[PDB]
């Protein structure tokens, strides 16, 4: 198989930062539609849109006819929260809470050992002392981490004193979520100018210069999302250094030809490339070693 | 078994300066295919450039196709030199690092006293004041040295100004690499023509000459050094009288055609035989005894 990598092995698990994204909620079983992928998380909310009539017969054929001939998937799906939020106030709103608290339950009910081992690890990981972030808006994580009795909380940007207290790392066992819970549903932020005014401060992202100057990330399951505009504006826009990076990404082997396409531009980016068998099913055992070996030399 | 070497007895310390190869790196345990032989180093480097996908599939064939029906061996080392060196600027370059570091590692684990003895008695000639140059790219010694406490650093020849307070023999306690060194990537230089343009001032070859016209050399493991164009470019050069030298060289004995074949070559060199017992294990105490007997008479 994939042996130990060369440079994780001897970082200490206080800076490796473990990054999730659709990947590990690809591993759960795929039989909701959130989970396989991106694109299914939109079908997903449509047919619990069309289902539960919070949108009409002919605007849920536009949402529909966006996805045959589809772009632009982030702007649509912040054109659906738009679109469903005509509340007053509060008042529980249907049109997200019922909607949301829908798509991404169910989730428990098809858990095996093969996601299992993934978040086991990252429980090692977390009682090491790691940081965690997801892209998801899925909590399967923390909910299987509060199974065995390990309490682990659901934050957001919203809440500005625990973004602000957040940054300087002494809230340890703490997982932010970049995109957002649904849990939460007045949490979540998606457009792009959305979490830009809720970070008005330039000291708050000076304060975020220490996750990509100097501690260093983990992408699992990730490439398409250096692809979209979230990334490049919450990591890129305030540091002009890609010279020296120390930051890191795992995603499947396969043609040749995107094998190096990838590398190239992720070079260009700066990170490390790190493709092992595309069998879908050594993930588990290399990304287990992986954490066993840093927790122990940890 | 072999008694005292008698040339050797008298030379002062200060006078030797060793010279190791890969015999001592095979004195270790041989299961590292880097320190077996030097055929097993680029054997070592491919097995890690097929399991870090750096060349493709065809490139790793015509590599593994020049090892069957073989010649060029450190031409084919350069070849590989070059083309892992497609990098921009320093990447903390995936191509190198991660392949050199891979292969010259888990070393540690696998000393036991055998080759222990090697360095220890280096340690001695060290705190007599001798002086050690390597011709591989490991860094064990140093290493080990280190372990009871004694700082040693790796040189090499990037690195312009020790080079030149080097060959003055001012800076002690250092060892020069004339090959490289895997904890600095980019301190490696092994094509012809890579150590000359480094080396354009004649005048510090002039300050090489006191080296080979008056210091005395004892070359370990070696034998094939005297055969490839590096020793011959460093040494040979710059030096036209070979009536009078002073340098010394162990190695096994065997058959007596190759035996008097080295004889002779090497006479033409210049420098004295030494072969005692081909037993891969009374070296250890002949050149221990040679050690202890030289640091009691220096």
């Amino acid at each position: 198989p994939r042996k130990l990598l060369p440079s994780l092995k001897t970082k200490k698990p206080r800076e490796l930062v473990l990054v999730i994204g659709t990947g590990i909620s690809a591993a759960v079983a795929p039989q909701v539609p959130a989970l396989k992928s991106w694109k299914g998380l939109i079908q997903a909310l449509l047919d619990a849109a069309i289902d539960f009539d919070l949108l009409e017969d002919e605007e849920s054929k536009k949402f529909q006819k966006c996805l045959h001939e589809d772009k632009n998937l982030v702007h649509v799906a912040h054109d659906l929260i738009q679109k469903l939020s005509p509340r007053t106030s509060n008042v529980r709103s249907t049109f997200f809470k019922d909607c949301l608290y829908e798509v991404f339950d169910d989730l428990e009910s098809k858990m095996e050992d093969s996601g299992k081992q993934l978040l086991q690890s990252v429980l090692h990981l977390m009682e090491n002392g790691a940081l965690v972030l997801t892209t998801n808006f899925d909590n399967l994580l923390e909910l299987y981490a509060a199974d065995q009795g390990k309490q682990l909380e659901s934050l957001d940007l919203t809440d500005e004193k625990k973004v602000l207290e957040w940054a300087q790392e002494k809230r340890k066992l703490s997982v932010l979520h970049i995109h957002g819970v649904y849990t939460n549903p007045s949490g979540i932020v998606l457009h792009p100018a959305g979490y830009q005014n809720v970070l008005r401060n330039t000291e708050v992202m000076r304060e975020i210069q220490k996750l990509y100057e100097n501690k260093s990330f983990l992408f699992l399951g990730c490439g398409w999302t250096v692809d979209d505009t979230t990334f490049q504006a919450l990591f890129l826009e305030a540091v002009k250094h890609k010279s020296d990076l120390e930051h890191f990404m795992l995603v499947r082997r396969g043609d040749v030809d995107e094998f190096k396409k990838l590398r190239e531009n992720m070079l260009d980016k700066g990170i490390k490339v790190i493709s092992y068998g595309d069998d879908y099913a050594d993930l588990p055992e290399y990304f287990k070693r992986l954490t066993c070996e840093i927790s122990t030399r940890g």
